[PDB]
């Protein structure tokens, strides 16, 4: 058919994304010299037509379709291996497969996933490389011009909170609750600007978030079921706090050590860093290759750090 | 042994199902003793394709790579520039297995509680809470570590060990594939470094005086692991971390391809802490190190520590923070 025929003509150019968490792979290519994107995703296991009430009686349900097993290794009560399972177009297909063609630049930009590098960012690196970049720098539309006011979940209005206040809105199933609190202060561009003197304010924000969010969802999510965190590097240089259901099943990098830092941890660390706060911290995090800071000095500094630590690397 | 045990598995119930990650856990029995099987679909594959050879990264020439193994396609529907369908792909034990399986047997109640679906709670654990609630539990828990000692002293998984640094003691460690890793796809590379010293049960036991030792472990790991895989992964592409609470009370360091977004909490803030961060934080805590820290983390409601005092203490913390009690109605 049409679909099969188009897939057969697909000429591979490059891999856009490979995600071992979700078992998704996206490929850039061409069909009739026009750009094309194929996305493939492994199917989930099947259950008989909570998860604790599912069943495994039917032919293709659960692990019933195993044709072949092979051990990797074992130890005491733990055994693990690999399996081949019977596939079938109607009852147990192997993967979902989508095609975008002709694909536009916007589609390609959407599906390309960048590579990351662990950097160790010292105070001096921040001052020399990062700080000047931040200064050279839609949030304001939301804060001061009413943009997306229909979507806002909570907003401070009183004169007392003109500076220390904030608003909360969703990020663009209750398990997948994901909100962002954007503060009214304009002098905090990243966690680097948090001083010891800001600690009580952060504690107050943490307490407000947990006092308010549950009531917005009729106490269907509890205050202790919110993973409240910030990012470094953040996606935008105006301080903001991510509020995520602790059970959110969707997420990978956005909640990962190396990117996300718990608000409670920010708070606790400010007891020890002295007056200038996170200005004094050496922060190890994952920086993306597409980020402007990579070529502005982080790459060069990482190679020097590896040399100092006596770590083997491939040269430039 | 493995195959034989899987074949005898009698299903009892589904413990958990995650369609995002394509992971499923099943409770059952083998010889009328409890057993847990966890299954995870494999990821897609790519080519395994001075006088040094660079690995050809993300290519699709080979038989089983990318979408070359498609035997059958079926369109669901299509519209405008979009086509949506399904595929059947050729499976093969050696070159394209369908799913990784883990088996725990005989499984203990602790294992079952761990894998059952449960609520999770962000807890704030103060030094006093550690001393009163957690520390006594650790002492009881230290049978459960039989697998660690098997690797260290009885040759278990010796064939897979990638690095071993041991003179006959307390300074050394070894590195091998973590039970999580299917051993085939480098995007999900996941290794565990197990230390030989036994006096460190968790990060709580790390003092300021342990800092240089941790720096040395970090350096060795990054100096060794990449060369084991022909630099298909670089030293700066390893997310190296520890867990609190860990499942097992023996200091273990998790080494994960940075490209792996992570199953459940294995790399998540609230569970995972970067080794570099452990190292850096020791500069600011006292001599007693993480014993002085208030540590906030995610714990499951079935964990033994929940009813042993963390639940009661979390309620009191919420009151002190002026967080409202949930109305009964
Ligand atoms: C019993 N066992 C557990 N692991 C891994 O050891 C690490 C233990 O680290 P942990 O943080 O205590 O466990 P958790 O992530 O479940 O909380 C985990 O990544 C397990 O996947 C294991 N890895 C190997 N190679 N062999 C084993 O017998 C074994
Ligand atoms: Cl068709």
């Amino acid at each position: 058919g049409m679909f099969a025929s188009l897939i057969k003509r697909f000429q591979f150019v490059s891999v856009l994304d490979s995600n071992p968490q979700t078992k998704v792979m996206s490929l850039l290519g061409t069909i009739d010299n026009k750009d094309a994107i194929i996305t493939a995703e492994k199917t989930h296991f099947l259950f008989d037509e909570t998860p604790v009430l599912y069943n495994c009686e039917n032919e293709y349900s659960c692990i019933n379709g195993i044709q072949e097993l092979k051990e990797i290794t074992s130890n005491d009560i733990y055994y693990w291996g690999l399996s081949v399972i019977k596939q079938d177009m109607e009852s147990n297909p192997t993967a979902k497969l989508n095609l975008i063609w002709p694909a536009t630049p916007i589609h390609i930009k959407k599906y390309e996933q960048q590579n990351f590098h662990l950097v160790r960012e010292t105070p001096e690196m921040y001052k020399r490389i990062v700080q000047p970049y931040i200064e050279e720098m839609w949030v304001n539309n939301i804060l001061y011009e009413g943009a997306e006011s229909e979507r806002v979940v909570y907003k401070d209005f009183s004169e007392e909170n003109k500076d220390d206040g904030f608003l909360i809105l969703p990020d663009m199933n209750l398990d997948s609750l994901y909100l962002v609190a954007i503060v009214y202060r304009t002098d905090i561009k990243t966690i680097r600007d948090l001083r010891y003197s800001d600690r009580q304010w952060l504690i107050n924000l943490n307490n407000k978030i947990r006092s308010i969010v549950p009531g917005c969802y009729n106490y269907a999510v509890h205050p202790d079921e919110l993973r409240i965190l910030v990012h470094y590097q953040p996606s935008y240089y105006h301080f903001n706090i991510h509020i995520v259901n602790i059970k959110h099943p969707g997420l990978g990098n956005s909640i990962a050590a190396g990117k996300a830092i718990l608000l409670e941890d920010i708070i606790e660390m400010l007891n020890y860093l002295g007056p200038e706060g996170y200005m004094n911290k050496t922060i190890t995090y994952a920086i993306g290759e597409n980020h402007d800071l990579w070529k502005r000095g982080l790459e060069e500094e990482l190679t020097k750090q590896l040399e100092r630590d006596g770590i083997p690397k491939i040269p430039k």
